[PDB]
């Protein structure tokens, strides 16, 4: 990460916090600061996280600390913002919780007293309470200087507002999710909660005040069993909930009613994320924010990659979205590292990262800055507003008729190419190729083993076009230069390594017909292809139901189904131009250009503009 630097600010077994017991208070040196959260109150950088003063082991004597810089982070003062109860020498308070709300620092933390097993683990509820406290932070600018204060208020039990049933079972405990949560655009203020019940399974619900915190309430929805650790943010009027499953794929649901219906996310984030390179190992906490950048409202997401295992989790990832295309901007971490926990902070037009380091459980926070990160984040911003600009002001067919759709458009292949791949314009996801000749917009293949591959499970640990298995459209242009000895390949989404099972799919035959493939179905060839014209072909797969279009009109028999109900698909990659594979004795000789890919069924205008335009959209001269 070129131009990018640290420090480490909170470092493990040097670091003191002023402990404070029985009216006395002393400078006090701790083991491990774990569990970071990194905000910016009003211009003061401030930096949440939980002390742990003897051992890093969850469940021991700890305390939450607060750091804050009134100069982007360059000198600190340290606080302890919250005091566990001094019951036992394990008493604690846990995953602090962080909203910011003009000058207010609201921050909600579990409380134990002398327990020593795990919350999950608790069959009652007698050594757990739930507590809120609120910072008042204050600027003076006396002396020509900018000092700041931060005034601690007691902290209140929040248990009142936890009800002894929901929907069916009889409720245990409940945790905020860590790291930070929002106030929401209606001024509600919105922590996403882990609940256990009392047959020990865990779960998230949103939990929430119209009131600037007095009081609380819960929706009534809630993520399935499995999911912990919640973070959430708003998103074009809904709250967007991603959680932590250990030992599975994380899991992303969206909410319109803060909380009372939860829909899982399938269509955009869900299921793209894995724990690990096998998605069998611990998840993590993870940062997940909304933000404006150079004019665009984007999300920036962190997970480990854990490569070794087990909760080691190494290799800090940091990801930009905007709902549509996923780009992995780099790992945050520096070599093999131990590295799991983190916050990233978006101030003034620059970003920071607040990150654990864990070297033989022993854990500090790194404060890094991000300079290199935010420099590819930009270029690869400019280059998603320059081809949706590019799109949208085409003037299509018709004064000028419909424009072309750039809603939901993920990737693009066109002009830019390599000699072993074909580059997705909106630089998250190439293909790769073989037996191709570059031309204007795309690509020409021949010969045994000849074609391209879009990976979609392929793609491995990080799944960024699995809402393809729930529908999409694949658009291209097809020109076939020589009549084939049987059926060969065109365009498809495959269902296994080689293209033999496919979900949909459009071939051509040696009489001159297409043979358009409806899942495991029976094909029946139909309509008529000339050599050298150019045809246009679209691919829709919506609610079960594949499609195919040849210059804007479905082929006889379109709208059948493609998959077997409640049985959900696990599409390998895309296949164009052949299938690229030496084991298919197949000889595709075809041209292929400007494929688009969409996360939603097109409608028939959306269709025919497409069809309309194909001489338009190529990326060829606007490079």
């Amino acid at each position: 990460a070129p131009g990018s630097s640290r420090v480490e600010l909170f470092k493990r077994q040097s670091s003191k916090v002023p402990f404070e017991k029985d009216g006395k208070v002393t400078e006090r040196v701790v083991h491990s600061f774990r569990l970071p959260a990194l905000v910016n109150v009003d211009g003061v950088m401030v930096a949440i996280a939980d002390a742990r003063y003897e051992t890093s082991f969850d469940n021991s004597l700890i305390d939450t600390v607060a750091k804050y810089s009134v100069d982007d982070g360059e000198t600190w003062e340290t606080q302890i913002a919250i005091k566990n109860s001094r019951a036992s020498s394990v008493s604690r308070v846990v995953d602090p919780t962080v909203i910011v709300k003009g000058n207010k620092l609201y921050v909600l933390v579990g409380s134990y007293n002398s327990s020593r097993s795990y919350w999950t683990s608790h069959g009652d509820a007698r050594d757990w309470d739930i507590l809120l406290a609120v910072g008042e932070v204050t600027k003076s600018t006396a002396g020509g200087k900018i000092t700041a204060s931060i005034k601690w208020g007691s902290p209140v039990s929040l248990k009142e507002f936890f009800p002894a049933e929901m929907e069916g079972m009889h409720t245990n405990q409940f945790l905020g999710g860590a790291g930070v949560a929002i106030v929401a655009s209606n001024g509600n203020l919105v922590y996403p909660v882990q609940v256990t019940n009392k047959k020990k399974q865990v779960f998230s619900k949103i939990f929430y005040s119209e009131d600037e915190g007095k009081t609380w309430k819960f929706g009534k929805g809630r993520s399935a069993f499995g999911c912990s650790e919640p973070v959430a943010l708003e998103w074009e009027g809904k709250l967007i909930i991603n959680t932590r499953v250990d030992y599975r794929r994380r899991l992303v649901y969206e909410s319109s009613d803060m909380g009372n219906t939860w829909l899982e996310a399938v269509g955009t984030l869900s299921r793209v994320w894995g724990p690990s390179p096998k998605s069998n190992q611990p998840g993590s906490q993870s940062s997940f924010t909304a933000v404006t950048i150079e004019g665009m409202r984007v999300m920036l997401f962190t997970h480990p990659l854990n490569f070794k295992g087990r909760w080691l989790r190494d290799r800090l990832n940091l990801w930009l979205t905007d709902n549509q295309r996923i780009y992995n901007v780099g790992q945050v971490s520096i070599g093999d590292e131990n590295s799991a926990y983190s916050s990233v902070l978006y101030k003034d037009d620059k970003l920071y990262c607040l990150h654990e380091i864990n070297s033989n459980e022993v854990y500090s926070l790194v404060f890094a800055r991000l300079v290199g990160e935010l420099r590819i984040i930009k270029s690869v911003l400019q280059s998603w507003k320059n081809w949706d600009s590019h799109l949208s002001s085409i003037c299509t067919p018709a004064g000028c008729g419909p424009a072309v759709t750039t809603v939901g458009l993920v990737g693009f292949l066109s002009h830019s190419a390599t000699k072993t791949e074909w580059e997705d314009a909106y630089r998250c996801v190439n293909a790769s190729t073989a037996n191709a000749e570059r031309v204007p917009n795309g690509l020409k293949f021949a010969g045994v083993g000849g074609g391209a591959l879009w990976p979609v499970s392929q793609q491995g640990q990080n799944q960024r076009y699995f809402f393809a298995n729930h529908a999409f459209t694949l658009v291209a242009s097809v020109t076939i230069h020589e009549v084939p000895k049987g059926a060969s390949p065109l365009l498809g989404a495959s269902l296994d390594s080689s293209g033999g099972k496919k979900l949909l799919g459009l071939s051509y035959d040696k009489r001159h017909q297409w043979q358009p493939i409806y899942g495991s179905t029976p094909v029946t060839p139909t309509g008529s292809w000339e050599m050298g014209k150019r045809y246009h072909v679209v691919l829709t797969m919506a609610n079960k139901i594949g499609s195919v279009y040849i210059d804007g009109e479905p082929l006889e028999g379109s709208g059948q189904t493609v998959v077997p109900d409640e049985r959900t698909p696990d599409i390998s990659h895309f296949y164009v131009g052949g299938y690229k594979r030496s084991g298919m004795p197949t000889d595709s000789r075809v041209t292929v250009n400007n494929v688009l890919l969409y996360n939603r069924q097109l409608n028939a205008e959306e269709i025919r503009t497409l069809f309309l335009s194909q001489d338009l959209i190529g990326t060829e001269a606007h490079m």
